[PDB]
């Protein structure tokens, strides 16, 4: 089997991407944030505290003839931005772009933090990291990918995120028309439950490539690119007027600037992030100070190749017995 679904930026800054997902019988279609940095499939639901729902589409298990309460199972997640959610668990039929999994754990939110409530466009998350990070207790549950894997033509999914445009998540096959050149594969460590890999270095604009190992995770659920302070300083040093602002919480730059590209290494290959991808617009409405798309990971404990980086590439998440990551230009 295979599946193919279009993923769409939620706003004009590509803050996140939503992908339609069919849950239950008859289908209830929710727009989920596919997140390769977490491993829970959780949704706004009929059980969510009413005051904590603000425009989201909800999953109503009682209207699904295939939904079954997973007795005694609860979940609770606290992401790395203070946001959180928790609730109970059903198993139900879940389909993505024509690919169907029966008995998928669907985590129904009883509570969500304000940061999720405010995102009216995101009806939940579909985690695509390793199932070892799944928060369901007392019996940990598998991701959609993990459940689908054996049935797939090939045990892979790919992320093809667009810049200010729709893109594609494919399951079970590589679309060889969706990228240029070849795919460079690189080793993955699953020890932290992430798609964790090591970049071979970077360049700023037309500058010389610096060979240096940078460990990090491929995370479709993070907006920006978080890298070591040395790397980030080197980048923003090339932008007149750029500075790290403690009050804003990162590097800012004059909105009138044209940004340099940023290149990262994948083995001997190179992925170029165009400068425009690194512009996340005014810090507040009407401001001429703009927020940078490359930020320091110093306060995080891990480097994160989020959407800023990933949308510059065609990315293969290879779930073979020994997982690997593939990157191609596009
Ligand atoms: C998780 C909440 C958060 C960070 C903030 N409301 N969203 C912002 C929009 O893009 C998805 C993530
Ligand atoms: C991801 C960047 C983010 C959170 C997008 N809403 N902002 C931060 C503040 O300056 C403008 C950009």
């Amino acid at each position: 089997s295979t599946g193919s679904a279009t993923t769409t930026p939620i706003d004009s800054l590509d803050d996140a991407y939503i992908t339609p997902v069919q849950i239950g019988t008859p289908a209830q279609t929710l727009n989920l944030d596919f997140d390769t940095g977490s491993s829970d499939l959780w949704v706004f639901s009929s059980e969510t505290t009413a005051s904590e729902v603000d425009g989201q589409t909800i999953y109503t298990p009682s209207k699904s003839t295939t939904a079954k309460l997973l007795s005694g199972a609860t979940w609770s997640i606290s992401y790395g931005d203070g946001s959180s959610s928790s609730g109970d668990v059903y198993t139900d039929t879940v389909s993505v772009g024509g690919l169907t999994v029966t008995g998928q754990a669907v985590e129904s939110a009883k509570k969500v933090s304000s940061s999720f409530t405010e995102d009216s466009t995101i009806d939940g998350l579909l985690g695509l990291a390793f199932s070892t990070l799944n928060t369901v207790s007392p019996t940990q549950q598998k991701t959609f990918f993990d459940n689908a894997k054996a049935s797939l033509d090939s045990p892979v999914f790919t992320a093809d995120l667009g810049y200010h445009a729709p893109g594609t998540y494919n399951f079970g096959f590589i679309d060889t028309t969706a990228y240029t050149g070849s795919i460079t594969y690189t080793a993955v460590s699953t020890k932290q439950g992430f798609w964790e890999w090591t970049s071979t270095g970077y360049a700023v604009g037309s500058g010389t490539f610096k060979s240096t190992s940078i460990d990090g995770i491929a995370d479709t659920g993070t907006t920006l690119l978080y890298l070591p302070a040395t790397v980030v300083s080197a980048y923003w040093a090339q932008v007149s007027g750029a500075k790290s602002s403690s009050s804003v919480g990162g590097y800012v730059f004059p909105c009138s600037a044209t940004l340099p590209s940023f290149t990262f290494g994948v083995g001997s290959a190179r992925i170029v992030i165009p400068g425009d991808y690194i512009d996340f617009g005014p810090i507040s409405t009407g401001s001429s100070s703009c927020f940078g798309g490359i930020q320091s990971s110093a306060g995080i404990g891990i480097n994160i190749f989020g959407d800023v980086a990933l949308k510059a590439a065609f990315v293969v998440f290879n779930g073979a017995t020994t997982p690997t990551l593939g990157f191609a230009s596009k």
